[PDB]
DNA sequence: GCGATCACGT
DNA sequence: GTACGTGATCGCA
């Protein structure tokens, strides 16, 4: 049983604690907290929050560092406190990121999930106890009240075991040193939040206002009919049906129009260029426009994001609300949505930096590729000179072409890309795409060493590791099903590389917010997207941020190849650049 | 109201 | 068809 707690006692604030702080909106910015339990050696505590938030003692130990806590997602919280203006120190121990490290893919989401892995079973899932989509809701105290001190009693009896594994594994350093110190600093970010201008916005979304309804009025014209655009099925009934055009790419219920089918339809059609424009301008209209005015928050006029650090299986970050990862990058008002990103005081200025090319530069590394580790060496322009080996022709006989043949065989490389999706992204057959990797083997035979070692080693141990011990389990690469057997041999081929990037941009966000402290500089991190980190600060700390900020990124690890960062600062996101 | 499906940005 | 997040439509109960 358990103690329904009136006030808080000294027997609560024990030195070490499982500790639950429940917040059970799903978007935990300035949301409320339900409840609170507390699980230590001399027993097992309910608090309601308006009395345990209310007590100096209590929050004296929450924000002790020496008082250590055991948690599950404790960035959820301590962003939740931070809206009340009280700080969470001292949690040495997050069985969410525990769970994720010892396998990525099981998918935990809850302390059930991960208390199912040790078969502890004495706790409910979250789900059950709170409801789905709408029906989702607080139940009554005694049933709210139990479930969290369940929650705390897992976390209290399976820090051990996670521990023990993560210790067999060699992952206890990058639990303690490198993910959970991480955590903190991505609170950080989420509850700075990154200032938004509503007005640029509302002005972007009324030039593609006016322009879709010029393209759409367009598009009824040679349609001869109105017809929802933005429904591929009615879509479909204009083109392949009324207008005849040719059916080359077939969707499961009826016809595909997608970007690939319609560019190629182009010379048939004069509609078809304005589908192209109309899908375009709608996308940034509905996405990015709408989508990130919905987010703003109109006390700060700041977007607040949540970063999932235990989702991708490579180890990649992801965010949501907005998705700040996802704003576009080819086009030109693709990334000029980024005008609308500013900086949050007057006088301080966006501060940009990224990596260039790490994930290659870590394959040169992993590989010891010496074609490749030379070419990074000498700072080579990858894509030329991967155009240069493949065709043996010198540098000015690279024509725009090669180059960008070049470059998609890189990134197929980089992304895991099958050689079918080579072949889908250069428009040319199989048996081409098969040649021109073979050619690109035999420029960077180290390459191909590493891709055949890795997935032997994948069958033999059953997982592939990232240079800082992350691992990811690859079952499927034994299996019978060809299709699936090769996605699963591409993913121990990509995984070392994506999720050593992902390591290593970690470790300078670490070493950057340090850093920054020391120097007593107030700039801040406020973003990191793909292998970016976004700061702002004021103006007259851009100078030693320019030699602070890639040195500290290009030191984070000692690589075969040199590190590369490229930075630029502005007044908007758009114009680091 | 929720799930499957399509499309598009990464 | 890499890692993912989002929006729109559709057609269910
Ligand atoms: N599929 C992808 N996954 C992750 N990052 C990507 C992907 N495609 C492009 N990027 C990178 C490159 C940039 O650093 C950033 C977005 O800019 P762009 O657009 O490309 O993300």
């Amino acid at each position: 049983a358990f103690t329904l707690a009136d006030r808080v006692t000294e027997e609560m604030l024990a030195d070490k604690a499982a500790l639950v702080v429940e917040v059970v909106e799903e978007n935990y910015h300035d949301a409320p907290i339900v409840g609170i339990a507390v699980v230590n050696e001399h027993g097992r505590f309910f608090l309601r929050p308006e009395t345990a938030l209310a007590d100096p003692q209590f929050v004296a130990w929450l924000g002790d560092e020496t008082k250590k806590k055991s948690m599950f997602d404790s960035k959820r919280a301590a962003v939740a406190l931070k809206w009340k203006g009280i700080e969470l120190c001292g949690v040495s121990f997050d069985l969410l990121l525990a769970a994720y490290l010892l396998d990525p893919a099981q998918g935990v989401d809850d302390v059930a999930a991960a208390a199912k892995m040790k078969q502890y079973e004495a706790v409910r899932p979250d789900e059950a106890v709170y409801g789905k989509g709408a029906k989702r809701a607080v139940p009554d105290e005694p049933v709210l009240a139990e479930h969290l001190v369940r929650k705390a009693a897992a976390i209290w009896a399976l820090e051990r075991p996670f521990l023990d594994e993560l210790r067999r594994n060699e992952q206890d350093r990058l639990l303690v040193e490198l993910e959970q110190p991480l955590s903190s600093i991505l609170a950080e970010m989420e509850f700075a939040g990154v200032k938004v201008d509503t007005k640029r916005l509302e002005q972007m979304g009324e030039e593609l206002a006016e322009q879709l309804r010029t393209v759409e009025q367009r598009i009824y014209e040679l349609a001869g009919q109105e017809f929802n655009i933005n429904s591929p099925k009615q879509l479909g009934v204009i083109l392949f049906e009324k207008l005849q055009l040719p059916v080359l790419k077939k969707t499961k219920t009826g016809y595909s129009t997608s970007a690939d089918v319609l560019e190629k339809l182009a010379p048939y059609h004069e509609i078809v260029e304005n589908i192209l424009h109309y899908r375009q301008l709608g996308k940034l209209q509905s996405t990015y426009i709408e989508g990130l005015l919905k987010v703003v928050r109109p006390d700060t006029k700041k977007v607040h994001t949540i970063f999932n650090q235990a989702l991708t299986q490579t180890g990649r970050l992801s965010s949501t609300e907005p998705n700040l990862q996802n704003i576009p990058i080819r086009l030109e008002e693709g990334r000029k949505i980024r005008q609308a990103f500013v900086p949050s005081e007057s006088d301080w200025l966006i501060f940009a930096a990224d990596y260039s090319q790490i994930e290659l530069r870590v394959l040169a590394h992993i590989a010891e590729d010496d074609n490749l580790m030379e070419a990074f060496r000498r700072d080579l322009d990858i894509h030329t000179k991967t155009a240069m080996d493949i065709f043996q022709v010198s540098e000015d006989e690279v024509t725009p072409n090669m180059r960008r043949q070049a470059k998609a065989v890189n990134f197929g490389i980089v992304y895991g890309i099958s050689d079918y999706g080579l072949a889908q992204n250069l428009n040319i057959s199989r048996k081409e795409a098969a040649e021109f990797i073979e050619r690109y083997f035999e420029s960077f035979p180290g390459v191909k060493r590493y891709m055949e070692n890795i997935v032997q080693e994948a069958k033999q141990k059953g997982y592939v590791t990232t240079l800082l011990h992350r691992r990811r389990y690859l079952p499927d690469i034994t299996s019978r099903n060809f299709n699936v057997r090769s996605f699963a041999e591409r993913m121990a081929m990509n995984t070392p590389i994506q999720g050593s990037a992902a390591d290593i941009i970690k470790k300078a966000m670490i070493d950057l917010n340090a850093r920054l402290k020391e120097e007593r500089l107030q700039a801040r991190l406020l973003l990191q997207v793909h292998d970016e980190l976004i700061l702002e600060a004021p103006k007259e700390e851009m100078e030693r941020l320019c030699r602070l900020v890639p040195e500290v990124m290009e030191q984070a690890v000692t690589l075969r190849v040199p590190l590369k960062v490229d930075y630029h600062y502005g007044s908007t996101w758009y114009d680091a650049k």
